[PDB]
């Protein structure tokens, strides 16, 4: 009694290729504020700029000009991932048996 | 009985290729604030700037000129990964038994 | 009863190619202000600064010029990785028998 | 009754090839501001500065200029990782019993 | 009664070949403020530039020219890993039984 | 937001009496050959006896007279738990403010 | 924000008695052979006897009388647990307020 | 936030009175063969006798006469716990403010 | 933010009476051939006997005559516990606050 | 932020009464052959014996006559723990402010 996953049993001459969670010319950006963060009773104030910002709690005047660019994010270019013959492969199997 | 995951049992001549997790000509970019932290009964006052701040608590003026760029992010770029001929492979497997 | 993972069992003639986390022509930026904290009952203040900031508690008069350029942020970039004719391979197995 | 992982029993004539976290070829750059840190009944006031910064805490006037260029961050590129015939390669076995 | 980990047992004429956190032509940069610190019942007033700033608890002015170029932050560069014939190989491993 | 279990909250003059597998004029007999136990991979020949046995491998006569009493097993006898007045109690509470 | 169990929060003159796994006028007998034991790869012959037993491996004649009593078992009597004006008790709380 | 077991937060004028695994007047008898043992690739020939036992190997004859008594076992008595006018208690709490 | 346990937070005039595996009038008989042992890769021919025993690997004869009494075990008497007025008690606590 | 055990915070008149592990009029008897040993690649041949043997490992005759009285084993009785007015107590608290 064969209890299994991703492959064979019995099967003479059986070839298993398996590929998980793999990247082959990939561009992945990530921008995250907070990823899996734990609050037990806390107090916080935070504060996260990605540009400009002008910040204050108690103020009389405040002037923000931009006559320029401001330019922020999260980018992921992938260009000409296979260019010419190429070749990407991932799980690749086979029997060859020719006479 | 055989309990197994990711390969093979019985299958004389059995190839097992497994790639989990890979990467091959990949571009990643992580800009994370805060990942995997935990608070427990705290008072934080966290800040963070990305680019150009002006930041005060008590202030009377704040004047923030951007005449020229501010450029930020997260930026990943994966290009030409392959070029010409080329062979990129994860979890290969075969059996040749030609005659 | 054999209980396994990532491998084989009988198969005479066996090979087990396994790539776990592995990295291959890889451009990997990480910018983090905290991973893997731990606060318990704490007090803090903290504050970073990625770029021009202009920071104070109490004042009176706050400028930011920014007639230049202000650039920062994560970057990765894999290009050409594979130019020719090239090989990258990962958990790559293979029985030849051939006669 | 064999308990394994990443690996064979039995068969005669066994390769096991296994990369684990393995780099060829890569560039990681990480800047991080706190990996792994643990306050317990702490009390700070950290503050952190990748470019330029102007700092007070009681001050009248605060003139930050930049007319240049303030560059800033993590950058990793991982460029013409294999250029000509080449070969990079990871977790390869094979068994030849050509005739 | 085997229990094992990246190996194999019976299987005469056995090979092995085990690369682990293995690192070939990598370029790791890491610009790390604090990593793997302990904060029990301490009150710090930490302090970290990286580039040009101008700090002071008490004053009445404060000017920050930047006419030039303040270049900072972590890079890292793997160029041209395998230039050539070349190869890189980790965990490899075979048996070969020609006749 | 109170999250509990046996309990109160709010409540003025409250009373929480909880008794939780609380035994008063108990008789508990256990006989048990095998409680808890973990075989992997084993092989055993384990024999038990409670009473009188008469156990060979190879032999070729064999007898068991039993004139007399065998008398075996587990017994448990809670008799007269409360005689006269008495009093058991478990999780008993109360609030009086009589005038 | 209260998160608790066999307790009380708020409730001025609050009482909590709590008695977990507690035992009074108990009898527990316990006859266990074979109590959280742990078997990995191990060959055991064992063997247990509670009264009169005639074990042999090879042998030819095998006698075994019991003229008399062979009296065996796990047994827990609890008699008169509480006899009289009495009291046994357990998590007994009260609040008294009389006037 | 209260994050608590087995006990009381606010509540003024409160008492917490607790008991865990408590005995009172309590026969316990264990009788126990093995109790957490450990056995790893191990090979045993245990043997116990609780009474009477003839045991050989290797004989020709085995006679065991039992005209007598052969009593054993585990016994637990708890009789006349409270006697009189007696007083057991666990985990007993209370205010009193009478005027 | 209290995290506790077994006890009380706030609360002026606070008692906590915890009492733990706490024994009173208790008989405890405990007869164990095995507590807590580990067995790597040993091999062992144990043997207990309590009571009578003919114990011999290669014998011609063996006789056990048992005329009178054998009389083995694990015994727990627990009486009179509490005779007469008496008192047990296990955390006990209150206020009295009386007028 | 308190993080305590068996105790009480703020609560001005405080009183902890803790109790863990006591014996009161207790009667604990153990017999244990093997209590917390470890077998690391060891042969023995232990042998333990409790009341009448006739061991041998090459013998003709054995004969083992009991014609008396063989009592063994372990014994714990605990009577008339608290007799007459008496006070058995364990972790005892109370705070008292009678006008």
């Amino acid at each position: 009694m064969d209890v299994f996953m991703k492959g064979l049993s019995k099967a003479k001459e059986g070839v298993v290729a398996a590929a998980e969670k793999t990247k082959q010319g990939v561009a992945e950006a990530a921008g995250k504020t907070k990823e899996g963060v734990l609050y037990v009773g806390s107090k916080t104030k935070e504060g996260v700029v990605h540009g400009v910002a002008t910040v204050a709690e108690k103020t009389k005047e405040q002037v923000t000009n931009v006559g320029g660019a401001v330019v922020t994010g999260v980018t992921a270019v992938a260009q000409k991932t296979v260019e010419g013959a190429g070749s990407i492969a991932a799980a690749t199997g086979f029997v060859k048996k020719d006479q």
